[PDB]
RNA sequence: GCUUGAGUCUCGUAGAGGGGGGUAGAAUUCCAGGUGUAGCGGUGAAAUGCGUAGAGAUCUGGAGGAAUACCGGUGGCGAAG
């Protein structure tokens, strides 16, 4: 409907998947996508080239927004994180700048005990 | 008998030493919302499980429990824990 020019991209990066989210500074959402809602299963859902196809499909789900500026929320471990960011800067936005917003508990709670092969 | 051992008094310095009572910010979870669709989850690959009664993701508000990131250093205190 209307205009922004300027939204907000958050990159939801397990290591599993990498959901990409866009919104326009309001939480009001505009467009999501998962790298697993495409076909992709097992380690080829968990590529950078999954993430270069999400981000496409995210791209062209907001032609009609068509925002000319942006600003990515990376959280979490990326493997497909890292081309993510340019594969949106190819899209046709100028990405103004990058966060590292991955969340740092202090000492909050008792971490799950990780794999032990 | 004596004052060197051992004790007492006057004056200050450092400290995660102990007990009790207050309070604070991140983080996880749940609930109430607003937006928003077909996925989420996990794996070697899957499956159980979760989702159209609207999930996952995003912003706001609330509730409860536990512990206190950097500072931090074989640095400090304590008879040991």
């Amino acid at each position: 409907r209307k205009q922004v020019s300027d939204g907000v991209a958050h990159i939801h990066a397990s290591f599993n998947n990498t959901i990409v989210t866009i919104t326009d500074r309001q939480g009001n959402a505009l467009g999501w996508a998962t790298a697993g809602g495409s076909g992709f299963r097992g380690s080829r859902k968990s590529t950078p080239f999954a993430a270069q196809v999400a981000a496409e499909r995210c791209a062209d789900a907001v032609k009609e927004y068509g925002i000319k500026n942006l600003e990515v929320m990376v959280k979490g471990p990326g493997p497909g994180r890292e081309s993510t960011i340019r594969a949106l800067n190819a899209a046709g936005f100028r990405i103004t700048n990058i966060t590292d917003v991955t969340p740092i508990p202090h000492n909050g709670c008792r971490p799950p005990k990780k794999r032990r092969v």
